[PDB]
């Protein structure tokens, strides 16, 4: 039809590849994903159509609210007697006359009550019912839901900053008249034995092709559950490098019914010089998406070895054949039994679990030998009920001894009372024993749900089991707010890389959330799109992007405009660092301006939503305000008009830095973690203001960075006006009089925050042109080069002078750092978990759990709350 050809052209553009390419994919898993996912699409579209046009508006302009209606004591103390001063704006007559109406209302007022008082005031000013809506002046953020006004982020931030909220009164019908009438059309592509095998596992390594030039070679193999070998690893015999034929059977110490559901064969082609080196690697799921055990002849195309890979194998690495068929190819053979072997149904596993529990009960009583894994009922003293609890309080990095595993497993039934112990109990399971796993499955099936920040721990590479992953996703489904999902979205997108298959519970959850909240969908699209260059994820992320773009609605036209802008900016920056590298800034800006006159560029670089914050419209390009930045990778400082009617009340112009060359992933994460640290400190009632400015990776070392207006480096302040006293006097000048005290206070609070944040995270060498200051005293670090490898931010005399060593002001400052450091130590498991979820991401500063172990050192986790306070006190003394 006509509507479907337009859709697939638009979807093709958004993803980067035509939809017809997915149809040419002969693999039932890909075609089943494409068809079976469409129910998540259906459900989301139905929810948007439920209370139309309201429910559709809530999809496009979801409330930007905090997770709790409750405000900290320090925030409520900023409200004059628990009341807020709000300015409500009305656009009057054809002459678009802006008319303000100031209210002093209860902070906990619902938008329909704030609208009511506004109408009351508007009537009085001379001496209407629920047909109106509130909007933030200067951006596309609406107050469409019944939340207390103070819960909306813009408002809470206003109370925080001491700024006055500026809202615009709009008619519901003016907003609904803007939302287009969509239509979700159905695509064209849509329309045995078990545990009865009494045998051990063996895999034949037939031969290798596309392996030749540069002593001897062998194939290394292992059977893995996550990054854990389910048995000892087996090698083929060494062979001459040009002639790679083995035709050897490799025998493993695992019996076929003992294979867990998420069992993988991990393999690599290694060289010998002696000095062993992996040449290529590949991993295969022992069971397909249909639960069918792999049988017969199979060929696998291997992958290039990742930079900084420790062992000869890559178990954490992606499953499946390399799509480039002109790569080292390894031919393998698996045993073929009676028919097609399928992993048992849940009821079959239930019977074996009820059987194993009974034959375990009878087993000993009647054994004769000893066992630390046999669950002894009633025999649980108060001293070992204290041992289990203390075990559950250990961080995810801390080792669980073999004796501790036998202890947790024999106590598997009491553990259900301390539900947060589950990650440790799951690690204690002998995943090579089907008897234990059937019993663990039953325990999980009825386990109490746990806090989302604890459930995310079950979503890294240590937990491959589909039931454990299903449990985690199930906890997220019930307890994860849209605020918290948005906050942890980059880690939840990364962990899709640890998923054995295309179709899973996590992919279904995230997609439903993306197709029912456009703010989640925007970043869900961008985090997936930004990795479409990685051949390891292209198909998975591509297929998920196709199913997203098919059901997102009119936002695909908006995302397509964003994709066109970014593409033209890459084209432009490619030519400036290649063809015109040694040309003058004047000659290069002349090329840009000549290229700007071309109609396809005029359209693409204006009239689109900001990919950093889609609530921001980018109008006309103010070329006179633009520039090629003097940095090596040629960043573009870009300036657009904010076409909002009330642009003046937020920012008249939007300024974004476009950069092609630098990998922005490390910045993206450090900035997120800074935002989480600041949100922790705020919840704990200590206002240590941070600046987690926007930074978004849009592809292969390409991205957008938010410009912070009215900011200058420490160096620049020292320069104009060697010298080490200028800092205080500059701030004294920029904030003269009564205003000064608030600026000194804003400098200290911000400074304490970054001292602790940089120390905990181990941020790269801090200098005069890495740290910045705003006219009001707000201090913030930039350029997050390398993390987790020590005191980087050395508090010089400059910073100390502004604060006030032997003062009431510096004692106040030390107390700010102590309170902040202790607050992050209490939340250490969360940070550990976020960094762990990021091991899938090819970040060279985060390749192994060893890199994450640095936070355990800086947060003194193996010590005590007092021994840690002493550890940080000592580290901060070493200037």
């Amino acid at each position: 039809n006509r509507e479907e050809k337009i859709l697939n052209r638009e979807i093709g553009f958004a993803i980067g590849m035509p939809v017809c390419e997915f149809d040419m994919v002969k693999d039932p898993e890909v075609q089943d994903f494409r068809r079976n996912i469409l129910n998540v699409c259906k459900e989301a579209v139905d929810l948007r159509d439920l209370n139309s046009p309201h429910s559709r508006a809530m999809y496009v302009y979801p409330p930007n609210v905090e997770s709790s209606p409750e405000l900290p004591k320090h925030i409520y103390n900023k409200l004059d007697k628990g009341q807020i001063i709000v300015v409500i704006w009305v656009i009057v007559s054809p002459n678009n006359d802006k008319q303000k109406y100031t209210l002093k209302i209860n902070h906990d007022c619902v938008p329909e009550q704030v609208i009511a008082e506004a109408i009351r005031k508007k009537t009085r000013s001379m001496l209407y019912q629920g047909k109106y809506i509130l909007k933030v002046c200067g951006c596309d953020e609406y107050f469409l839901e019944k939340y207390p006004l103070s819960q909306y982020k813009y408002i809470r931030s206003c109370i925080m900053l001491g700024r006055m909220p500026n809202l615009m009164l709009m008619a519901k019908e003016s907003l609904y008249s803007q939302l287009p009438m969509d239509c979700f059309t159905m695509p064209s592509y849509s329309r045995k034995s078990l545990w009865v095998i009494n045998s051990a596992l063996r895999i034949k390594i037939l031969c290798a092709t596309y392996v030749n030039v540069n002593d001897k070679i062998y194939v290394r193999t292992g059977i893995y559950h996550g990054g854990e070998p389910l048995c000892d690893n087996v090698n083929t015999q060494r062979v001459p490098c040009s002639n790679p034929r083995w035709n050897e059977w490799l025998n493993y110490d695992i019996y076929i019914p003992d294979l867990p559901r998420a069992a993988r064969l991990c393999l690599s082609i290694c060289s010998v010089k002696e000095e062993h080196c992996p040449l290529a690697w590949g991993n295969i799921n022992l069971f397909d998406y249909t639960d069918t055990l792999v049988s017969g002849k199979m060929a696998l195309n291997l992958w290039p070895v990742p930079h900084g890979l420790e062992d000869l194998l890559n178990p954490i690495g992606v499953t499946g054949s390399n799509p480039n068929k002109e790569t080292p190819c390894l031919e393998l053979e698996f045993d073929w039994f009676s028919s097609v072997v399928k992993f048992p149904d849940m009821s079959v596993i239930e019977e074996h679990a009820n059987w194993s529990v009974s034959r375990e009960a009878g087993f000993s009583y009647s054994h004769a030998g000893l066992s630390n894994r046999l669950a002894r009922d009633n025999e649980l003293r108060e001293n070992d009920k204290e041992q289990l609890k203390a075990i559950s309080t250990r961080d995810p990095l801390s080792e669980i001894t073999e004796q501790e595993k036998d202890f947790l497993w024999s106590h598997r039934h009491y553990c259900v009372t301390i539900p947060e112990i589950l990650p440790k109990l799951l690690l204690s399971v002998k995943w090579n024993s089907r008897d234990e796993v059937a019993q663990m499955y039953c325990l999980v099936k009825d386990w109490p749900p746990i806090k989302p920040e604890q459930a995310m721990e079950l979503l890294d590479c240590n937990y491959p089991d589909p039931m454990v992953r299903g449990f985690a996703v199930r906890c997220l489904e019930k307890y994860l707010t849209d605020d918290k999902l948005s906050q942890y979205l980059i880690q939840l997108v990364q962990v899709l890389k640890y998923e054995q298959y295309l179709d899973n519970l996590l992919v279904r959850f995230l997609l439903k959330k993306a197709l029912t909240n456009q703010r989640i969908g925007h970043f869900f699209f961008w985090h997936l799109k930004s990795e479409m260059h990685n051949k390891t994820v292209s198909q998975r992320f591509g297929l998920l992007l196709e199913s997203y773009c098919r059901a997102c609605g009119m936002y695909l036209k908006h995302l397509n405009r964003q994709v066109e802008a970014m593409e033209k900016l890459i084209n432009l920056t490619d030519i400036l660092k290649q063809e015109k590298k040694d040309e003058t800034q004047k000659v290069q800006m002349k090329f840009l301006v000549e290229q700007m006159r071309r109609p396809d560029f005029m359209d693409a670089l204006q009239g689109f939503l900001s990919p950093l914050n889609p609530a921001h419209q980018l109008g006309n390009l103010r070329l006179e305000e633009c520039r090629i930045m003097s940095s090596a990778k040629r960043p573009l400082w870009l300036n657009w008009e904010n076409p909002d009617i009330m642009s003046e009340l937020l920012f008249q112009n939007n300024e974004i830095i476009f950069k092609n060359g630098d990998d922005l992933r490390q910045d993206m994460l450090t900035l997120q973690i800074i935002r989480i640290m600041e949100n922790i400190w705020q919840n704990q009632g200590l206002d240590l203001r941070m600046l987690p400015y926007g930074c978004l990776s849009i592809g292969d070392c390409v991205g957008l960075i938010e410009v912070v207006r009215n900011s200058h480096t420490i160096m620049q302040i020292q320069c104009k006006g060697f010298n080490s006293h200028t800092l205080h006097q500059w701030l004294k000048d920029k904030n003269k009089g009564e205003i000064y005290d608030a600026a000194i206070d804003l400098f200290t609070r911000s400074c304490a925050g970054y001292c602790v944040a940089t120390f905990i995270l181990g941020i790269g060498d801090r200098h005069n042109s890495n740290i910045m200051v705003k006219d009001d005293g707000q201090l913030f670090h930039i350029d997050f080069g390398h993390f987790l490898d020590r005191v980087p931010f050395v508090l010089t005399q400059d910073f100390l002078i502004v604060i006030s060593t032997k003062t009431r002001e510096f004692e106040r400052f030390q107390e700010m750092c102590y309170k902040a450091y202790l607050a992050i130590r209490q939340h250490a498991n969360l940070f550990i978990n976020l960094f762990s979820m990021m091991l899938g991401s090819g970040m060279p500063e985060l390749q192994s759990f060893d890199d994450i172990a640095y936070i355990r050192k800086t947060l003194a986790l193996d010590k005590t709350e007092q021994e840690a306070l002493e550890y940080f006190m000592k580290q901060m003394n070493d200037a």
